[PDB]
Parts: structure tokens; sequence; C-alpha cells
């Protein structure tokens, strides 16, 4: 399940297809909790595509309901990323995620 609640100002039409690089400001968040990764520290505003299964499926599905400039909310569920597993010290296992994430891209 991806839900986007979207901070609105952008353009909404220029959509991330298959084989383009993205440039995503991301900073996640726990549910009653604090935060465990932001690219705001590094300052390195983390280049990645579309179409490796490199990122998580709920950031991947809400990289394509996005456009350049907007601002999502995203609301991940933990069968897609980690709810089973955990990932081992920094998510527990059966964890919902909270993301901040502004799409300024390229190509």
């Amino acid at each position: 399940g991806v839900e986007i609640e979207t901070i609105s100002p952008g353009d909404g039409r220029t959509f991330p297809k298959k084989g383009q690089t993205c440039v995503v400001h991301y900073t996640g968040m726990l549910q009653n909790g604090k935060k465990f990764d932001s690219s705001r520290d590094r300052n390195k505003p983390f280049k990645f595509r579309i179409g490796k299964q490199e990122v998580i499926k709920g950031f991947e599905e809400g990289a394509a309901q996005m456009s350049l400039g907007q601002r999502a909310k995203l609301t991940c569920t933990p069968d897609v990323a980690y709810g089973a597993t955990g990932h081992p010290g920094v998510i527990p296992p059966n964890a919902t995620l909270i993301f901040d994430v502004e799409l300024l891209n390229l190509e």
C-alpha cells in the first residue's frame, strides 16, 4: 500500500519512467519513533534509477506516482519492505515506515 499526500507545488506531469535516473531528497521517519535515515545529513541526494529493484517496493511505487518539484509523504506497509525480516539493528520486524520524499530529478 502506497498512500500519497502531496505537498502541492511542482508540475504534476513529468513522470518518472523506466530507464530514467532520478534524484531524491529523502528522510526516513519511524512511526511513533525517531529518525533512522536522512539524505539531508550527508548532502549527497542519492542518485538512482528505476527498473532494477534497487530500492524497496514501497519506495519504488511512490517514485512513479510523483513528478518534478513535488513533495510527497509515503506510508510503507511492513510486508513490502522489512516487516517479516527486519533490517538488523536499524529496523525491527513488523514495522511501518514514513518517508519525506521530494523529487528533484533529471532525465
